[PDB]
């Protein structure tokens, strides 16, 4: 499984170093899938690129 | 937070339904994000269009 | 430019022939960019693929 | 609904958010969806990121 | 590396698994990347969901 | 056709461009489609943004 999760900018890479972790055994756990097969890209987005209702978060 | 996941067909309804709680509740938890926020797509490769290696999986 | 537009399964051709041409356009006059440069990508999602807040949407 | 719009870089902050609403308009009218249902996503491609026919 | 590749549905699966392997191979060559870490996603489009200039493909 | 290819950051210009380059060419010979309608994206990766296995690569 592959896994890209879109993110507001801003936390430590401690943060994110945690996210990788979490998400991925959460992706092993729910499919029954070795975790050695999980990728997760993580991909920040800038405050002026994301939009919801057409207005900046 | 938005997760888009590229998963290989054949997992039942129950294990998706599965996937996008525990992995909502991943992003929640490591982020500390409202689960409210977030949002995740399951994609379902066909065996003939995901390669490894340059050979199919 | 280039839109990917993530949606819900349900929608009509036309709906989607009007959600490409609107989408082209308006992205052609926000940047000034020739419209015969806007390419626009439907992804159509089954209901059991999307998630809000870890449950089904 | 959610669109990921790539783009290339050079653009400023206003041109942005312009095309952020005007995206999200469109996509709402189009399909008789809630505005605020609407996410736009852009990516910026820096030039020596995106080719076309093999080539910058 | 990971490559996905949004191409029009109705090539052939014997297409698909040459795309794959070709550009696996571009890939690796490339990038001086063993050919075995690199993963190819062919994600299809259906005639009325591609847009160029705002008019279908 | 539209390849959109994750890489690890780190390498220079110009082998950037040999990879969009040969990526181009076998995509073009894979499908026979005229180059010209070709359009391929790098997407670099920090280390602390790409996991395998639950860990950074």
């Amino acid at each position: 499984p592959i896994a890209q999760i879109h993110i507001l900018e801003g936390r430590s890479d401690e943060q994110k170093e945690t996210l990788i972790r979490e998400v991925s055994e959460a992706i092993s756990r729910s499919l029954d899938a070795p975790l050695t097969s999980v990728r997760v890209i993580i991909t920040e987005m800038a405050k002026g690129h994301f939009g919801i209702g057409g207005e900046l978060a």
